[PDB]
């Protein structure tokens, strides 16, 4: 098999986030190394989560390299994505970007998402916070411990980790279910985060308020940087009925003419 890496071939350099560290693998490759402490998660859950991330390999998804599981802390090793978190990037440097570059960020996410959709997986927390920006401003989605298998046009129970409600499809908070399109709703919110340069969606409202207002028909306003056509694409993601929302394949073909 091939998932286990030689721990001695990884030099830990600096803390990236909280714990993820920057490292050098074999004196040649830049890596990001997530530290799993004993008790933070079950070893069975860790193994399943690593195997799934490995399997869902795609240029627009974070590239899993391997694990170091012979002792604690357990390592999950991935590629090192230079520009960090998309949310921080939008907030720090967004103002300088061209609107075509913001649209390109949405296209990257949509491409990675159409891949997950092709394998009947959904991302349970599709948000800027779970996206990483490379040197060229290309976006990669992190799927680690966040995916769920759901048959096309079906529903499954929401039982598991509860993710922020402001990115959740109504079926999630109304019916305690995910649909194969719960993912698509969150993609619209991600698009809104991109075009608003990282503003908090539904800023002035609580989770209980959002749940109620969304149920009433309230949707996020158009960020000024987004064209009318782009806003119409994000809006289409927010249909109350999953069956009325587009697929990531349809979204990809809608985003493409607008220059990818
Ligand atoms: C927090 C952070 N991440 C960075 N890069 C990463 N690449 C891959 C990462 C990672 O977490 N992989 C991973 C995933 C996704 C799932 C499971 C397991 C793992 Cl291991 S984190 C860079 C960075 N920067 C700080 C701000 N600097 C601005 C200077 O201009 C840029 C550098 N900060």
């Amino acid at each position: 098999g091939h998932m286990e890496l030689k721990r001695e071939e990884i030099t830990l350099l600096k803390e990236l986030g909280s714990v993820v560290k920057l490292g050098k693998w074999k004196g040649q490759y830049d890596v990001a190394v997530k530290m799993i402490k004993e008790g933070s998660m079950s070893e069975d859950e860790f193994f399943q989560e690593a195997q799934t991330m490995m399997k869902l390999s795609h240029p627009k998804l974070v590239k899993f390299y391997g694990v170091c599981s012979k002792e604690y802390p357990i390592y999950i090793v991935t590629e090192y994505i230079s520009n960090g978190c998309l949310l921080n990037y939008l907030r720090s440097h967004g103002k300088g970007l061209e609107p075509s570059q913001l649209l390109e960020m949405c296209y990257d996410v949509c491409e990675g998402m159409a891949f997950l959709e092709s394998h009947q997986f959904i991302h349970r927390d599709l948000a800027a916070r779970n996206c990483l920006v490379d040197r060229d401003l290309c976006v990669k989605v992190s799927d680690f411990g966040m995916t769920r298998y759901v048959l096309d046009d079906q529903y499954v129970s929401s039982v598991g980790t509860k993710f922020p409600v402001k990115w959740s499809a109504p079926e999630v908070f109304h019916y305690f279910k995910y649909s194969s399109k719960s993912d698509v709703w969150a993609f619209g919110i991600l698009m809104w985060e991109v075009f608003s340069l990282g503003k908090m969606p539904y800023d002035l409202y609580t989770n209980s308020e959002v749940v109620l207002k969304v149920s009433q028909g309230h949707r996020l306003y158009r960020p000024h940087l987004a064209s009318d056509t782009i806003y119409q694409i994000m809006y289409s993601c927010w249909h109350e009925l999953p069956e009325k929302r587009p697929t990531f394949q349809q979204l990809l073909s809608s985003i493409e003419p607008l220059r990818e």
